[PDB]
């Protein structure tokens, strides 16, 4: 068969695969079919002065509108300004990934108005909003007294954060996963919790993803993969946002709280939407084990947690950096930048000319096709340390071994180890097909030895 190595690179690149089976007795839904589910009301906002995007005004209400008693809320009461702060960064992240705009000012001759306000019964629930195809469209309440003081204080990671985007979601004509004393149980897919998107009521514990323990909570403040494709389904992708070189996780330029990492024991829980540009996700900072997926649509286990960050669908990001701690780096069809810092860590390129990196300690280059690295495109190793560093091809050969020689003699196994001491370049040929010509070729940084090889 193949290497360790490569089994756990392809065990990853494959343990969040969605569709066409069952999880947990339920039926495991594709990021497309629940776009259909989470708008399956078929409510949205109309483009009156067709121009191409949902222009939305909104306003904070400082008074109580025309039969406000009549609702049962309560005393009401306007947003605070932190309430204000973090409701304008919630509508921001819907912006961000499709054609909507949100701007603060009165009703104008727009395609929609919203409002924000709060009211203090219980019996209101903890927070409301109405869908655009109601009477109330654009409304959104939330409750706040001494028994429920979570919309008080809403910020980045918690539940406040995430009560604004989620009711934000429904004003835009999303609804919950499902029809909802029930549990997840009564869940109609399996990707019902919130690693999936924040309209569910269930957990991430039910999928087996784990973002925090007992006592303490994470919740995602935006839009997570399934909501991106939703909305997006419902307006159109926004390729506008951070169209340019873009740089995630650590040492940031996304200028949004919830991609910043500043320290080891920040917890991220994000999904990754950019318009275009050379982009990099940079997990430098934790010295926990990782796994990082640059396919779109696929998820990484970040910063010591599952599940808790991925990239959305037609996104393509070009470089991840991994930390201190032993992690497995999958690229994709395009050409990636993978730098996987100190621990030994394992590197899959795949298609396209990659520039890798392995840092300190034992670290493995993976190859899983020939078409992985060809002359014309060949990948480029450059920190390979001869001794301690690995080139494994195991998933090609199946551990059917190479045979070194100084040309080829036109048998398929043949191989080629060249280096160059005024110049510190190694380079690995290989005929696999066996024509008499490389059809495999991996340039290196440093000397490169038969005894580096797996195969
Ligand atoms: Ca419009
Ligand atoms: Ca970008
Ligand atoms: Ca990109
Ligand atoms: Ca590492
Ligand atoms: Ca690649
Ligand atoms: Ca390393
Ligand atoms: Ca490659
Ligand atoms: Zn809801």
């Amino acid at each position: 068969g193949t290497s360790s190595a490569f089994t756990q690179i392809d065990n990853f690149s494959h343990f969040y695969d969605r569709g066409d089976h069952l999880v947990n007795g339920k039926p495991s839904f594709t990021v497309d079919q629940v776009a259909d589910q989470l708008t399956r009301s078929g409510a949205s906002w109309h483009d009156l002065n067709n121009d191409g995007v949902i222009n939305l005004t909104y306003t904070f209400l400082t008074a109580p509108p025309v039969g406000y008693a009549s609702r049962g809320l309560g005393t009401f009461s306007q947003f605070s300004a932190l309430q204000k702060e973090q409701a304008k960064l919630s509508l921001e992240s819907w912006a961000d990934v499709a054609k909507v705009t949100f701007t603060e000012g009165p009703a104008a001759r727009d395609d929609g108005h919203m409002t924000f306000a709060n009211f203090s019964a219980s019996n209101g629930g903890a927070a409301f909003a109405y869908l655009p195809n109601s009477s109330r469209k654009g409304e959104s309440w939330y409750l706040i007294n001494k028994d429920y003081q979570v919309n008080k204080t809403p910020g980045e990671g918690n539940y406040g954060r995430q009560t604004l985007t989620h009711e934000i979601g429904h004003t835009l004509g999303l609804s919950h996963p499902g029809d909802y004393n029930p549990t997840y149980r009564d869940a109609v897919y399996a990707e019902d919790t919130r690693a999936y998107s924040v309209m569910s009521y269930w957990s991430e514990k039910n999928t087996g993803q784990v973002f925090t323990k007992t006592g303490e909570g994470a919740y995602a403040s935006a839009p997570l993969l399934d909501d991106i494709a939703a909305v997006q389904k419902l307006y159109g992708a926004n390729l506008e946002t951070r169209a340019d070189d873009t740089v995630y996780g650590f040492n940031s330029t996304a200028d949004r709280d919830f991609y910043s990492a500043t320290s080891s024991t920040d917890k991220l829980i994000f999904s990754v939407w950019d318009g275009g540009g050379n982009d990099t996700l940079d997990f430098s900072g934790f010295s926990q084990n990782q796994k990082i997926n640059l396919t779109a649509g696929s998820f990484s286990d970040v910063g010591g947690m599952t599940g808790n960050v991925s990239i959305a669908q037609g996104v393509t990001i070009e470089n991840a950096i991994g930390g201190s701690g032993n992690d497995l780096l999958i690229g994709n069809d395009a050409a990636n930048v993978l730098k996987g810092g100190a621990g030994n860590d394992i590197i899959y390129g795949g298609g396209g000319a990659d520039v890798l990196w392995g840092g300190t300690g034992s670290d493995t280059f993976v190859f899983g096709a020939v078409s992985d690295s060809t002359p014309k495109a060949a990948d480029i190793i450059k920190d390979f340390q001869s001794g301690f560093d690995k080139i494994d091809l195991t998933a090609i050969t199946k551990l059917g071994g190479l045979n070194f020689v100084d040309a080829f003699t036109g048998h398929a196994g043949d191989a080629i180890v060249s280096y160059h001491q005024a110049s510190n370049a190694g380079s690995l040929q290989v005929d696999f097909s066996g024509q008499g010509v490389a059809d495999f070729l991996v340039t290196t940084v440093g000397q490169v030895a038969t005894y580096d090889i797996v195969a």
